[PDB]
């Protein structure tokens, strides 16, 4: 990780290290800090699957001690452990049993694919895609004891930029 | 379907025509009465997948005019359109936008696999399996306009037997 | 087949019997007229895969004597032999080694999925998607001796509607 | 099936109605005589998978009383219920718990794929492929109570032709 | 970096298993290379079989023959080769092969990872057919490999698996 | 990568670090020298898939300063980031937007699989396999801006050996 850059021109683009593939098996891998290995954090407790590829941006630190989380809302499953350059386009704001949880929403950049050339902001994604993301994060831990999430709402790309920018600073 | 039997010794065993495969793609096929072909009824509106293989028993008719639905709680996906012989072991009772809805829970017979030899009643399944099934039927239609469901509770194998027996006689 | 309608309100929507799944195995199935069974027509001779689910609309007849073909430009693979209700949104006009070939381009209806709500015409699809579809039909038979194809251009939803209406009338 | 031909020029080529896909899930589907539907006959009792696509030739009848069995030795999985035209190239001769058992070994024809152009006899296949086929049929039933198989040996294409021709006459 | 992966939290009750082969799927026997940490293709299986569980090894363990403790995880879902998963040993399959004594731990995911196995405490809690398929697999999967062979001795219990693991942790140090 | 040998007895066998799996998803991974991580270089811009598992030989260097690239023409998909020992059996020679471009064609060794025992030279592969490989590399970048490719021709195993040998000493 120490030699994976945050991105080329962050926060406009960031590199995401993928932990969980969209769809497929309900297996929540999590990269371990100390070893760089992907551990199985858990199998999902609900009959749900990730609505996009999920991972984190290296060399970022949130207020709560974790790297910036990102849900990549493309349609193809990516290998856990790979790195993908993406455009943040928004953020999903939630409150969970552990406090404030803000997840960046991102798309692959045009160099990787031309499929998203007209997606510049989370509001350009289909409405049902946004709702599914909300509903996933709201309910995927329903059968884990003591665990809940409430959806506050969505914030725009400029907010996602600022959150990333500040997480980069907090890391240094 | 006319030459497909209800089962060998219904209601102890029944044949289920599978419409939707456990896991995999969130595509809800439904077998069309008149044509016998599998139609795409919808893609699921939530980021969920079926917690078992799902289908219906031919030549049965529930109170509200549909064949008996069965969730087969094995672990391997089955081909939509196939027929599998199963033992009912319980029923999940619910109330949705359409009124009462019973779902039979079933396992493959010992002839098909020896993996479930110690499962004789829905209560022999792991507790988390039953909760996931409840939670699935509770939430999978959450983002479909006007659709809702609540869990009433579980009923035992004898109850499922009685429910199937009723629907066979009603079909005649 | 006789019990499968052309559509609900054709040509605005049509039912497509799917022969080939998007992506996955490069196996071209074709439904046999006389038996109704899916036959293997061939394995593709090139290292390509269908860029959409592909099939035909029953009870239609083109000038050639074949049913109207449709490429459904959604992202998930559909079971060969299923039926899916779609909206035609345009047509791809081509020349084959066997004469003029017109393919309907279509999307699933909003009842099946809310994901394409703002797609009303083939020009709303991403530009790269259209180019890939052209490129696919242009090249997938390159290594089949004596077979070839050239792209003439695209026609709008109105032309597609007219093509289908004429094909429905030709069938009667 | 009553409109599916035995082949174009049998026994040189025959149509096989595929029941079990190569690899993938250990699910032995079987087409029901009186229904045409694919029933799950069983899950394999051993941790094995079919080494080719497996099915039967319609309108044939072996001395046993079931249609001729064919193992298609290509590498890509085929849809159960599909029909594929193949060249018989040999036969595997076996004895099991219910008498003599011959399996035709077959490859897809050159029309479907050019990959097997220099395969004219079962002995043209890699030796390991033939050994894997023997070993599969020898062991896949090892954990089924009262079932067993012993391999007798292989016969050539000529014998396979004669086996199929006698089975065609036997059906009539 | 295996050096920073722990044997487990409370070993031998739980251990961490670095996964090398996924259950089912492609008959591809990856093996992790000591020297590089890379997953090498050791071979494609020579028989038309597939692994009946996810298979890998416990780091920082050493058997008498110089190899780490081997574990077959008998869950139902395929795991990514090279991931790490925390499991409860619940028994051992005892075999002899061309290499000498071969004792493979059987294990299940811990309850934190999944609540599906809460009533599985020992290998004898698994369905019999599952145990017989595991025996049958190890007995036959190398049948067509030249010079390779395997004989099943039988099964041993969780306490045995614990002692085997304890002795392999001390042997590593 | 420092600890992965070029091979056991190169150039007769070489170790290949796999970047892209045969078939499956059109995701072109590439290993970063400095980090060692697999990055997504791009999604394919055409509806094509790799006709073999594709990677590079560590500690080799072409005259362009890249490692020797290898297409492994086996049939089963390999995990990106795994290492596999293969026999070079020839080379495909091409010109691209980058300049000179030689791709080694390779098969797995006999130790890994007995399936290719009679394959000693690229000419032993089926003709259609070679045509597919050429066609793939000829066209897979057709919709990438500024990118182009022309097939020069194929060269034999000895040329392959000589190419690898020169890239080995070039790295030293």
């Amino acid at each position: 990780i120490k030699e994976i850059a945050v991105g080329k021109n962050p926060p406009e683009d960031v590199n995401v290290i993928v932990e969980v593939s969209l769809g497929g098996q309900p297996i929540k891998y999590e990269m371990d800090k100390k070893s760089g290995a992907l551990f199985v954090d858990r199998f999902l407790y609900t009959s749900m699957v990730y609505p996009g590829n999920y991972g984190f941006v290296p060399h970022t630190l949130s207020e709560d001690g974790d790297p910036i989380d990102v849900l990549i809302c493309n349609t193809r499953p990516l290998l856990p452990g790979c790195v993908i350059n993406v455009y943040p386009i928004g953020a999903l704001i939630m409150e969970d049993d552990g406090g404030k949880d803000e997840k960046i929403i991102a798309i692959p950049t045009p160099k990787l694919t031309q499929r998203y050339n007209n997606i510049h902001d989370y509001t350009d994604l289909p409405e049902i895609t946004l709702k599914q993301i909300e509903h996933f994060f709201e309910h995927y831990k329903d059968l884990e004891p003591g665990k809940w999430a409430k959806i506050e709402g969505w914030r725009d790309k400029s907010f996602a930029h600022e959150l990333i920018k500040q997480a980069i600073e907090r890391n240094k």
